Formats: C-alpha cells, sequence, structure tokens
C-alpha cells in the first residue's frame, strides 16, 4: 500500500480482445499511458481480460473516450480499451511501485 491513486478517486480500465502470449504486460500498460497515467495492473489471462489502474480519474476517462473512438491495436488485433464497471480500483495485494517510478508522464510534476 501507500502507493498509486495520486488523486483520491481512481478508475480501472478493462482491455479486451487480447491475444494470449502475443501481448506483454508492458503493451497493455503502454497503451493506456498515452492519454492517462497507469499506476497498477491486474492480468486475468484465464478470462482473456486485462485491468489497468489510472493515477487520475481524468486520466482513465480521457484515455477511454479516445480509445473507444480510436482503439489501440496489437499485432493487427483491435483492443477495445474501455472503462471497467466491475472494478473501481486495482487493489494490488503484492509488493510493487518500488524503484520503478512510473512518473514518466504529464500531470505529474516532479518525481515523488
Amino acid at each position: 500500500g501507500a502507493m498509486a491513486q495520486r488523486k483520491g478517486a481512481g478508475r480501472v480500465v478493462h482491455i479486451c480482445n487480447l491475444p494470449e502470449g502475443s501481448c506483454t504486460e508492458n503493451d497493455v500498460i503502454n497503451l493506456g499511458l498515452p492519454f492517462g497515467k497507469v499506476t497498477n495492473y491486474i492480468l486475468m489471462k484465464s478470462t482473456n481480460q486485462a485491468f489497468l489502474e489510472m493515477a487520475y480519474t481524468e486520466a482513465a476517462q480521457a484515455m477511454v473516450q479516445y480509445y473507444q473512438e480510436k482503439p489501440a491495436i496489437i499485432n493487427g488485433e483491435k483492443l477495445l480499451i474501455r472503462m471497467s464497471t466491475r472494478y473501481k480500483e486495482l487493489q494490488l495485494k503484492k509488493p510493487g511501485k518500488n524503484v520503478a517510478a512510473i512518473i514518466q508522464d504529464i500531470h505529474s510534476q516532479r518525481e515523488r
């Protein structure tokens, strides 16, 4: 804990149409980042689904509005990147956010 959710809101984006073995953890995160910062992620390969956490609720909303109109593509596969209705935030029960400061993205202002 004591990490992520830079603003007191949080939103999860769920990404579908993901090929198993073709997408990496990075691709899913890197696709969300361009319009909104990602803090955390949950990968459910069993359901062929990915969940992505955004540092700012605006980040999640802004990116998805873009990706619902212009969705992101991996290896010719069109990923619908969209708001998750099931998850409000990705509650990682694993150690993370150490060393790797995902503060390489606008709306940050100084690494903390």
